[PDB]
């Protein structure tokens, strides 16, 4: 595994690493990763502008990609796409395309949520944060609650557009797998 | 193709076929059929207890299954599954299972609309009309308009419980594949 962390260290309550985003410099409207797990739930990423009304999450409920987000346009909570669960490497990439927002899962689009979002650079508060393996509110606020901590690993990771990337900061050190 | 019929009869603007269901009777909530197509967006079947407010929608848009869904609970536009365009008969069911809409393909779940409904022997109006092949209002009021009529074929169908079926209506004499 190409430089691989664990997505959660111990306990699983808080994310391994939080990244904080310019929204009036951002272009690449797109993230992508690998992911592996043995793990039916948990937390793989979360994103917000504001965790009152603006956020997004992705993780996994009975081993499948789950979708949360609530903003002015669209609340949803939506499962999608195959089991992730059986410990081999699955690329994953989420992108707004136009008002969408899209999830591939090896290749193949398995899910589009249309009419969910207004422009980023256009959006209200212009800072949006992403946190890996963890939320940035309490689970039990969530639209449907899942055990946040998902026991699996991350690589070869990149999130939105990294010159538009304000600062990074992990609450500990990060572990290898 | 057992008992195979056309989706859309010419222009396409009205459905083949509606069927009006008991809410009061009903216990299997879920529907199944098989289709057939080349074509890559249009109405599969619609179903509403009133057109304003509470109603639902699966087709295809770029191939791929969509559904629109209204109701007091939630507002969605989602598309989902693998392209069905490629002219082979492709299964597909729709269930209601819990507070989800469940949505499988060819015997993979591949969405899955979580909190989008309170139960149905409990809900308001209880009649529920299913519509095959068209809208019961303009496709100009969807959430995301579609042209509606699909050229494709429709078979082996089970429209919720046919015990608590009221009557079925056509429109037009229904053609065979
Ligand atoms: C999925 C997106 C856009 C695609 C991506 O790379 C990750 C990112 C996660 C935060 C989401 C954002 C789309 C717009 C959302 C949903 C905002 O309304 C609030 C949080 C944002
Ligand atoms: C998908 C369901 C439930 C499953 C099924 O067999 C078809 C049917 C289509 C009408 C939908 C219904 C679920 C509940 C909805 C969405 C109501 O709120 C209004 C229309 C109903």
């Amino acid at each position: 595994d190409p430089p691989a962390v664990h997505l959660s260290n111990g306990p699983g309550q808080e994310p391994i690493a939080v990244m904080t985003f310019d929204l009036t410099k951002i272009t690449k409207t797109s993230s992508s990763f690998e992911v592996r797990t043995w793990d039916p739930e948990g937390v793989i990423f979360y994103g917000d502008t504001n965790p009152k009304d603006d956020w997004f999450m992705l993780g996994l409920r009975d081993g499948r990609p789950e979708i949360q987000l609530h903003n002015h346009w669209a609340q949803l909570t939506v499962g999608a796409g195959p089991r992730l669960d059986d410990g081999r490497w699955h690329q994953v990439e989420v992108k707004m395309e136009g008002d969408s927002v899209l999830l591939e899962v090896d290749g193949e689009e398995v899910l589009r949520l249309r009419q969910v979002s207004g422009p980023l650079t256009s959006k209200r508060h212009p800072i949006m944060r992403i946190a890996l393996g963890g939320l940035l509110f309490p689970a039990s606020n969530l639209r449907l609650p899942l055990v946040p901590a998902l026991d699996g690993c991350l690589r070869r990771d990149s999130w939105l557009d990294k010159q538009a990337e304000i600062s990074a900061s992990a609450p500990t050190s990060l572990r290898s797998c």
